[PDB]
Parts: C-alpha cells; structure tokens; sequence
C-alpha cells in the first residue's frame, strides 16, 4: 500500500483554504465538497491519500500545437498524479486518455448575469455586441463552443474567439469577478453547479438564466489502466446510492447559503 | 463480424411496434427513441445488429434464493445477447455483474398521480394510507425503496411490501393504467423519463410532482470483458457532444406531444 496523490482544484465550494489553514497541516488545511467527496472514495476504496492542488491551476486542455495535456488531465496523464478529485467534466477529448468513473454530480453549461441584465437565453447572447461574454480557459466549457456544429452555439464562437478586449477568463473567481464588475456588460458561460453556487453567495447579485445548454457530469478522473479505476467507480455508485451524493450538495451549496 | 444481437425492452416511446409492423420485418418493425439511438451506435462502432425483445419482459433484478439474473441484465449475464440499448438504469448491484456505458439519457425516481390527487411529494405520500402507491417490479425503482436507509423512503418501503392488494406492477404501461382507472386512489413511483413522456400523452389526465428523489442516468449496458465496451461508451459520449441525444429526446417525448 503507498499513499495515493490526488490532484484536485482550488474552486469553491469544491475544494477551499479554511479560514485557519495557517494552523493546519496537510489534508486538514482544505474543506469543500471534493474534500468529503474524497475521504468518502478513500475509506471505501481502502487506501490513504494526499490532497495536491494542481499546479498550473487548470482542469485539462491538450494543446493544438504541441499536442501535451495541460492541468489535471495533464497530472494524470504523464503520471503526477494518481486519481483526480474534483469537478472535472467526463469528455470525448479526456476519455481518450485518462479514465472516468461513472458521474458524481449532474450539471450542463449555463449563463450567469449581473442581476437586471436584459439577456435570457445564449440565443440572445448570440444575437448582440453591446454585453460582452466569454468562459473559462483549458476546460471542457471552451472546448464545447470551440466544437459545436449547431447554429447559435458556432455564432457565439465565432465572437467569441476574436472578441476584444479578451473574453476568456483563467479561473471562475475570475469570471465573477467580471461579471459583477461589469455592470451587466459581461455575461459568463460556465457550469450550471458553479452558477448556482454562486448565486447564493453574498452580495447576492448573480443569476443564472435560461436552460442549460447541455446534459453532462462530473467523474472521478484516474490514468488508464489504473488498477484504482474500478473500485473508485463502485464506489460512487454507492454513495449516490446512499443519498450521500446529495447531502453533499445540499450542505455546500444551500445549507449555508448566503442569499436566503 | 458478426451481428451484434442487442436485448431491448418495448417501452414506449424508446422501442414500439410501428402501426404498420406487419408489412415489415427485422429491425424495420420497430421505432423509439432506443431503436435510434442503436442505429447511431452501430454506425458509429461499425457493426450490424438484430433487436429482439427481451423474452420475460422485465429490467433485470436478481433472485434472493437463487441468485439468478432475469430480465435484459440476466440475458447479457448468461450470454443470450450482445448488448442492452434500453432505458438501463446504472446501479451497484448491476454493475457488479454488466458494464455500463456513461449515462445517455440523464433522470430520478418520481411520483405519477392522476390530476386533482392530494398529494405533492413522498413525504406526502408516506404519512397517508388512503391512497395506494407502488413501482414496478424487477426494475431499479423497487430496489431503492428496499434497500433505502432514509427514514421516509423506508418508511414508504415498509407499506408497499405488505400493502394488499398488492401495489406492485409488471410494466410502465400496468401502472400509468392503475393511475388512470384508480380515480386518484393510486399513485405511482416510476421514473421522471417515464413520467414526462406520459404527461404529453392523451387522456392528459397525468402529472409529474415533487422533485426526483434520485439523480442517475441510463447506459448502454455490455457482458463483463465485452470487446464492443470501449467504443461504446466512446460512442455515447460523441452523439451526447454533438447534441444528437437531446434532438432524439425532443423527438420522442415533445415534438409529437398530444398535450399542447
Ligand atoms: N468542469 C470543467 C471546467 N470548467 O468549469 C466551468 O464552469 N466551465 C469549465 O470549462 C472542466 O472539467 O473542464
Ligand atoms: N430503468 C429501470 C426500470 N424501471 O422504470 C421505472 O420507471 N422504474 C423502474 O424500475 C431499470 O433499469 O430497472
């Protein structure tokens, strides 16, 4: 038995500093969904683990040039880590080169305004100039407008792409950031869960608008061929079973919302 | 090569017979939201197909005394077909024994009643005797009642087992029948899929309450060690990406709604 590394993500209500962390050491110094998420897979897997953030701070985009995977898909593919705990999306594109246990959490690309905005749905978006928009870096959400065959979703990446200033944020903090700063001149692409997170989170000025663009999930991410892979996925299976899942949901995301 | 015979079950709308079935024969007899999806599946993964119904017409669920397997996941089990395209439910106890592709239709469990019925959710449900409530049998709903620990849905659990007569039904098609001729005495748990299908059929007497109990989804489901596994699972994730299951969703459950 050897300590399993785990790569995960600083993204709230995922994984986060606690407020005394400076009094902590390893594992204890975190909290947040993927923390629980994690000692949960752990304990019914058999094995003890050490939480690591990623180094370059990205869910994993393989480059067009150099062909080399970047973020926590980068981790696992050239073996930095041993299994990732954190929102990362279950793709085609990753499917290909890592493997995924079944999903975790349920959830589809959405749209986030500053509140009063007059935008409610991406065909809306697509439609205008005035109220700029864009989405993450190196992450699935990119990926899916760089790709997309229909109609307003190709419109939206065309602008998109060559938009100016830049569109494209690092981080979701980021995007917040812009679109709270903005004042509802910047409309953020990003994952339903990080949406509704969000909007109940002081000040209380975000929303989340129309449906979402599409249906995906969650896995829990390990190299191929890792003898890990099987159990982990079981595992899952179990605790969304359990109700477990969504007790996590609950506690992270409303238990102590911000908003009423 | 060889024909890939796929188990499926005639539930509408993802496998009927057409109303012109007898003028045809093979795979041409049947339509669904299944029978298109195979098409795109074997397209994609290059090999031919044969749909046959599964011969007891039941999900899959395995004996307490005997611990055999009927139902689609019994005919993977022993080898009588290929691989299940069918509304599949992925659960532990299934996974244990069948691989299952990632999620291609995303759902929960979900409360049917016939319109003007007392009740909005389980909790309901649970605190009254009045009117009956049950499931199908053999499937992945009567599983969650039996093997749940939470306190309301055990709760429910307690009454259906004993409940006489008895609450439990064959098909999707024996429950929606019980809630339309039971006058609102008769609720039924199935799920949310099921339920927002029927919803936009005539009589329009039916409706949807309360939120899903669970969050799950359907795979593609194949024998342990299946060689057709990987491309697939691969497979399911493209047609997701390219939006073609939410267009097959549309086009069976809305598109030729007869509600309005
Ligand atoms: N879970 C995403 C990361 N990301 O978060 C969003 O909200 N959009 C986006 O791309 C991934 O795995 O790449
Ligand atoms: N998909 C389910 C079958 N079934 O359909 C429902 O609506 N409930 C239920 O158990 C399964 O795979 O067992």
């Amino acid at each position: 038995n050897k300590t399993v590394v785990v790569t995960t993500i600083l993204e709230s209500p995922y994984v986060m500093m606690k407020k005394n962390h400076e009094m902590l050491e390893g594992n204890e110094r975190y909290e947040g969904y993927c923390v629980d998420l994690a000692a949960e897979i752990a304990k019914h897997c058999g094995f003890k683990y050490k939480l690591t953030i990623v180094g370059d701070g990205k869910y994993g985009a393989r480059d067009a040039d150099t062909k080399i995977w970047n973020g926590m898909v980068g981790e696992l593919v050239y073996g930095k880590a041993d299994i990732a705990i954190a929102p990362l999306t279950i793709t085609l594109v990753r499917e290909e080169v890592i493997d995924f246990s079944k999903p975790f959490m349920s959830l589809g690309i959405s749209i986030m305004i500053k509140k009063g905005t007059p935008i409610e749905s991406a065909e809306d978006l697509s439609k205008q100039t005035e109220i700029a928009y864009g989405t993450t870096d190196s992450g699935s959400t990119k990926e899916f407008f760089r790709r997309s065959k229909i109609a307003v979703f190709d419109k939206m990446w065309t602008y998109m792409r060559s938009a100016e200033p830049s569109v494209f944020v690092r981080t979701t903090a980021e995007g917040v950031a812009r679109v709270r700063k903005s004042k509802g001149k910047y409309a953020y692409l990003l994952e339903s869960t990080m949406n509704e997170y969000i909007e109940q989170r002081k000040p209380c000025d975000t929303m989340k608008v129309g449906g979402n663009l599409d249906s995906k999930g969650y896995g829990i991410a390990t190299p191929k061929g890792s003898s890990l892979g099987n159990a982990v996925n079981l595992a899952v299976l179990k605790l969304n079973e359990q109700g477990l899942l969504d007790k996590l949901k609950n506690k992270w995301w409303y238990d102590k919302g911000e908003c009423g």
